[PDB]
């Protein structure tokens, strides 16, 4: 689909061995720390699709589906789908062609987006970077294919990042000469068939740094869909620019603030608050990136801290920010691992549960954001603006005048004091009546156009004109 399609997106991010088995059984066992295949399926994801639709997310982002390197490695197996073989044979493990078109269908059958991840950087190999057989790679089966046997030393050399090898000499990963007009035509014909083939609607494209800038176009262009580029980087700078070759790119600059912000009682939100603010302004579309704070290369939210109040500020953050918001597997059941593989915690362990917090904070806020898209079709577009902020409180106002959605976050915590936050800069009309999408309550904008905020428990608040909530079943 579109990027402008995907602008309305809300994005469930799952790891296709670890979010649903085909049986449906919720104590299968999954260690994180044995890094095997824990059986998770594509047929898993339709039977639990009700789960994820519930929350309000309107697609889903599932790893890589091509065929992996076989082998048991002294690092586990490749259950996370990014040590890719052959590339015209599908990860037997998840199912079959069949099962991932079921799954392609399954999604627009309920009007939701299939989004995939794919690799072009690399393959993967069981084995020391000089013992690479080129022959067992598919359609790459010769190192002509590859850039000479390096590792990156210095990740600050351009260079060096996109010409030599990912990994080690434990599991190495080939790296593609993707200079190479062979190379080229080959993953260029072949994202354009795997999005035709699956009725793919979107990609995320993986370790979009390592390879050079003038393989994307050509690359975004043979997809023919949105694609979002995971570009590992804090520095705006660095990665917005990726967004001039590629629709658009994982609001990592976003990432690190927001973390801070939240992830204890004393965060800055002086950082977050002018980060959004600077990508607003050099970042070619805030718009069109990807919002999180949560996902299978950093440790989760939780495992900063359990306090639950932070939890759902953030995710409210993701929800309700510029660009498509993007919830990783785990992170509305509260999950609190850390970093690889601690953070691939299967999600069928939780037991799915939907009355959890994290759950019903989630569909609260997707629930106002899908509706407040029905009624403006100018909020995708318009750009958040952050209109308040001091040592514990952020506010924004993202919406057409007259149908926006003020947001107040909070680092408060679960220990917050209960207190009324005189809101200045919300641009609602003087005694026009609001909504608290969250807890469900209402208030009325003072004769000054200042919101008496009722803040408690450091809990987050949203708030849309009451009478734009009409037919609505929200609240
Ligand atoms: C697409 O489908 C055709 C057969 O219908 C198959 O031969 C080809 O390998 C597929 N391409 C990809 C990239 O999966
Ligand atoms: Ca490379
Ligand atoms: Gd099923
Ligand atoms: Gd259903
Ligand atoms: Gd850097
Ligand atoms: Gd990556
Ligand atoms: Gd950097
Ligand atoms: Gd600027």
């Amino acid at each position: 689909a579109t990027p402008a399609d995907w602008r309305s997106q809300s994005i469930y991010f799952l790891l296709t061995d670890r979010f649903a088995r085909t049986d449906g059984s919720t104590t299968a066992t999954c260690n994180t720390a044995d890094q095997k295949y824990c059986g998770g399926t594509w047929q898993g994801i339709i039977d639990k699709l009700d789960y994820i639709q519930g929350m309000g997310f309107t697609a889903i982002w599932i790893t890589p589906v091509t065929a992996q390197l076989p082998q048991t490695t002294a690092y586990g197996d490749a259950y996370h789908g990014y040590w890719q073989q052959d590339i015209y044979s599908l990860n037997e493990n998840y199912g079959t062609a069949d099962d991932l078109k079921a799954l392609s269908s399954a999604l627009h059958e309920r009007g939701m987006y299939l989004m995939v991840d794919v690799v072009a950087n690399h393959m993967g190999y069981d084995g020391a970077g000089s013992s690479v057989d080129y022959s067992v790679f598919k359609p790459f089966s010769s190192q002509d294919y590859f850039h000479p046997f390096c590792f990156i030393q210095n990740y600050e050399d351009q260079t060096q990042v996109e010409d030599c090898w990912l990994g080690d000499n434990t599991v190495s990963l080939p790296d593609l000469d993707t200079t190479k007009d062979v190379v080229k035509n080959e993953w260029y014909d072949w994202v354009g068939s795997l999005v035709s083939n699956y009725s793919i609607d979107g990609l995320r494209i993986d370790t979009v740094k390592h390879v050079q800038k003038d393989f994307w176009p050509g690359y975004n262009k043979a997809a023919g869909v949105y694609c979002i580029g995971e570009v590992l980087d804090g520095d705006p700078a660095y990665t917005c620019p990726y967004q001039n070759v590629m629709d658009g790119v994982l609001n990592y600059p976003i990432y690190y603030p927001l973390l801070n912000a939240f992830k204890s009682t004393s965060g800055s939100m002086d950082d977050l608050y002018n980060m959004i603010n600077t990508v607003k302004s050099d970042c070619p579309d805030s718009t069109l990136l990807g919002t999180f704070v949560e996902n299978h290369d950093n440790p989760r939210f939780a495992s900063y801290t359990n306090d639950i109040a932070l939890a759902k500020n953030v995710a409210a953050f993701i929800i309700l920010n510029d660009g498509i918001p993007i919830i990783y597997a785990g992170q509305e059941q509260h999950y609190a691992g850390g970093n690889d593989p601690a953070n691939r915690e299967a999600t069928w362990l939780s037991g799915y549960p939907t009355d959890s917090e994290l759950y019903k904070l989630i569909a609260s806020a997707n629930a106002i954001r899908n509706y407040a898209i029905s009624k403006d079709t100018g909020f995708v577009t318009y750009k958040n603006w952050p209109i308040y902020k001091d040592d514990t409180t952020i506010a924004m106002r993202k919406g057409t005048d007259g149908s926006q959605i003020v947001t107040i976050l909070s680092n408060k915590g679960a220990s917050g004091d209960s207190y009324t936050l005189s809101l200045s800069g919300a641009g609602y009309t003087a005694g026009q009546q609001l909504t608290e999408v969250i807890g469900c309550t209402t208030v009325t904008v003072g004769s000054d156009g200042n919101v008496p905020v009722p803040m408690a428990g450091g809990l987050p608040r949203v708030l849309y004109p009451t009478e734009k909530l009409a037919g609505s079943k929200i609240c």
